């Protein structure tokens, strides 16, 4: 199955100028926990934003152009990206905006972090139909000395 994982600020903003403005170490820990030992599919802009391979994960990059780094796997279409994951229980799609839009119709599970932060952004998470999705896990956290905004971890499953 295909899952999307993303952190959303107010109004579904996910990025600005190819970066994420905020700093929420609790959410990065949640990201690592839910992606480790799984293949991760990302678009080329997100690859450039991360800047290095994610350890302990098969890194698959979507780009229309030839790859420029043999530490990761480069593919030229959605179908090729899926095939390059092989026969695994769960494929994690880690963005960005244009990649999320393409994989949302295939996905069975969404791992969403709702961050209570107002940030101007130039990239948004896709508008999803709420009726299609069942919330099976939610966990709210107030801000603290390490995490400057409150946040909610949520897992949705396609009904
Ligand atoms: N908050 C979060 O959870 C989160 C997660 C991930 C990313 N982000 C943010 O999202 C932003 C990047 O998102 P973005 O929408 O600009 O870009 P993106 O989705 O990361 O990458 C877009 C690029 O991926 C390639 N691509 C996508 N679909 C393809 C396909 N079907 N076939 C071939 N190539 C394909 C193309 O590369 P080529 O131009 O090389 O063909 C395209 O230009 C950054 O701000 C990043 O920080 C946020
Ligand atoms: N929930 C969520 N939060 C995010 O920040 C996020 N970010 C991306 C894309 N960007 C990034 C940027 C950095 C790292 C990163 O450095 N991850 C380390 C951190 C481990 C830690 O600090 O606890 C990793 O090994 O995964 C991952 C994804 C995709 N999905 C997300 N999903
Ligand atoms: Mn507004
Ligand atoms: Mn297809
Ligand atoms: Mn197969
Ligand atoms: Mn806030
Ligand atoms: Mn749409």
């Amino acid at each position: 199955m295909i899952s999307l994982i993303a952190a959303l600020a107010v109004d579904r903003v996910i990025g600005m100028e190819n970066a994420m403005p905020w700093n929420l170490p609790a959410d990065l820990a949640w990201f690592k926990r839910n992606t480790l030992n799984k293949p991760v599919i990302m678009g080329r802009h997100t690859w450039e934003s991360i800047g290095r391979p994610l350890p302990g994960r098969k890194n698959i990059i979507l780009s229309s152009q030839p790859g420029t780094d043999d530490r990761v796997t480069w593919v030229k279409s959605v179908d090729e990206a899926i095939a390059a994951c092989g026969d695994v229980p769960e494929i994690m799609v880690i963005g960005g905006g244009r990649v999320y839009e393409q994989f949302l119709p295939k996905a069975q599970k969404l791992y969403l972090t709702h961050i209570d932060a107002e940030v101007e952004g130039d990239t948004h998470f896709p508008d999803y139909e709420p009726d299609d999705w069942e919330s099976v896990f939610s966990e709210f956290h107030d801000a603290d000395a390490q995490n400057s905004h409150s946040y909610c971890f949520e897992i949705l499953e396609r009904r």
